[PDB]
């Protein structure tokens, strides 16, 4: 039993809700919140910009030190950093950004990072400003993640479309 409330159950391990991941994280304080990161951990917009703003830029400060030490992430890769005031940990996961020409096949590799954590709060990878089809992102999530994932979809119309179209 966990404290995630109001979710619709999609499969044995995948759950979904129309919610702002920022407001959800503040309420639940999950062990792991997933960020929709880029390889430079430049949290300018989309989910990343919103999560960073909620940390008063502390996420960005920590991220800049991480990059200065380790260099950029790989597309499809991840790193674990602090969750600041939002969660214990933030799993920064880089899905492919279609508006950069990146290979959508890397979306499965991106979701595989979730399997290293028993329970996560997360957005759909590569959706929104990363330019992929969110229906596809949900399909890859369900077919790749085996741990317990609570998906927050910010747009109500897209959520209803994701629910109504779910196979
Ligand atoms: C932009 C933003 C702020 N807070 C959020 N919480 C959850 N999801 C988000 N955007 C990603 C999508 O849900 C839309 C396509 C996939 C956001
Ligand atoms: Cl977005």
């Amino acid at each position: 039993v966990n404290s995630f409330s109001g979710y619709l159950k999609l499969t044995d391990n995948v759950y979904i809700k129309n919610a702002d991941i920022v407001e959800e994280a503040k309420k639940v304080k999950p062990t792991v919140v997933v960020n929709a990161a880029n390889v430079y951990l430049k949290h300018g917009g989309g989910v990343a910009g919103a999560l960073n703003k909620a940390t008063n830029n502390a996420m960005q400060v920590e991220s800049d030190d991480y990059i200065a030490t380790n260099g950029p992430l790989k597309v499809g890769g991840s790193c674990v950093l602090s969750g600041h005031n939002l969660a214990k940990h933030c799993l920064h996961v880089v899905g492919p950004n279609v508006n950069k020409g990146e290979d959508i096949q890397l979306l499965k590799s991106a979701y595989e990072n979730f399997n290293q954590h028993e329970v996560l709060l997360a957005p759909l990878l590569s959706a929104g400003i990363f330019g992929a089809d969110p229906i596809h992102s949900l399909r890859v999530c369900v077919d790749t993640v085996r741990t317990n994932v609570y998906l927050a979809v910010f747009d109500k119309n897209l959520y209803d479309k994701l629910v109504s179209s779910f196979l």
